[PDB]
RNA sequence: ACUGAAACUGUAGUAGAACCAAUCGGGGUCGUCAAUA
């Protein structure tokens, strides 16, 4: 099945990354700022730089250079699991347990997590 | 009912002045998929 509220659509307008120059928010005035919709950026106010490893032997060789630890699995995110994703409230609120999965994206004044 | 002759379109003049190839982005991470008996 498909629900029937695209997650785009619960997120405020106030919300999603903005549109025009007159709309930056704090961090993308702090940030900066690129338009993924046409014309409008701003060079960031904050710069990071001149980052330098203090301690010299740092990296865990493991005990030979060929070792190397297999790492679980990070899978994908799957939003499709509006019981994690989805909100009862444009708060925040998790949604309501006991609910069936029809539930989920329902109406417009659900919300985001 | 006696052709005028002779005469460099040439001389001087910098396609140049100003202009940032640049703005934003963690090499990151979990539950889905199939429909019947």
């Amino acid at each position: 099945g498909l629900y029937e509220i695209a997650p785009v659509d619960l997120l405020d307008e106030t919300l999603k990354p903005a549109t025009d120059k007159k709309q930056l928010s704090p961090a993308d005035r702090v940030f900066g700022w690129v338009n993924q919709r046409g014309n409008g950026c701003y060079k960031g106010q904050l710069r990071i730089h001149s980052v330098t490893c203090q301690h010299d032997d740092a990296i865990d060789d493991f005990g030979n250079q060929n070792f190397s630890v297999p790492l679980a699995i990070l899978g994908q995110p799957k939003p499709e699991q509006a019981r994690f994703y989805c909100a009862d409230d444009r708060k925040g609120i998790p949604l309501e347990d006991g609910y069936d999965r029809d539930d989920g994206y329902s109406d417009s004044e659900q919300g985001l997590r």
